[PDB]
RNA sequence: UAACUUCUGUGAAGUUG
């Protein structure tokens, strides 16, 4: 496949999952803003999160609403970020978990999933073009080689 | 990379196009 066709493969991968990639800024502050309401160890449902994300994100970003956050979100959680709290006939709690607690281990966390959503699809992207397609550069390449390295 | 809505989702369903 060419880089066109890896690219729309893996978003289709990606939302068939419940899952989606806002873009590299977006995406980035919106990680951003689950580690500010969760660094603390806060205990929130999914609807709060996602309300304390969205509305956040809403003046600079016409794409932010429940359901795109919600996707986000979803990609973390597949990615086994959260504790969860189960609670009898009510909704579930969210904690991150300990080791996801500042961007870099959060963000590494969240590009290692989307890597391994690309090997579920049978998908073979190099580093640089992951780098551009995560980041908008090619600036980190490295730092997608050692993700891929270590899946 | 269809948008949104509901939902306790390693995910579902619904509305619109």
């Amino acid at each position: 496949q060419n880089p066109q066709q890896l690219s729309a493969n893996l978003w289709a991968a990606v939302r068939a999952r419940g899952c989606q990639f806002l873009g590299p800024a977006m995406q980035e502050e919106a990680l951003k803003l689950v580690l500010l309401a969760l660094e603390d160890g806060s205990a929130l449902s999914r609807k709060v999160l996602v309300l304390f994300v969205v509305q956040r994100l809403e003046p600079r970003f016409p794409q932010a609403s429940k359901t795109s956050i919600g996707h986000v979100v979803q990609l973390l959680y597949r990615a086994s970020c959260f504790k969860v709290t189960k609670r009898d006939e009510d909704s579930s709690l969210m904690q991150l978990k300990e080791e996801f607690r500042s961007y870099e281990a959060l963000r590494r966390e969240h590009d290692a999933q989307i890597v391994h959503i690309a090997m579920e699809a049978g998908l073979r992207i190099s580093p640089e073009q992951w780098s551009s397609l995560l980041y908008g550069d090619l600036a980190h390449k490295s730092h997608m080689q050692s993700i891929i390295d270590k899946l």
